[PDB]
């Protein structure tokens, strides 16, 4: 599961993944957090 910590990285890491960018490195970019198992905390 991808969790985004603001809307603006949502879009951004949308951004990144486009050509089938490896997750980990848009979500490092972003601020966005993969975890296995989709449950997202307070942000």
């Amino acid at each position: 599961t991808t969790c985004c910590p603001s809307i603006v990285a949502r879009s951004n890491f949308n951004v990144c993944r486009l050509p089938g960018t490896p997750e980990a490195l848009c979500a490092t970019y972003t601020g966005c957090i993969i975890i296995p198992g989709a449950t997202c905390p307070g942000d």
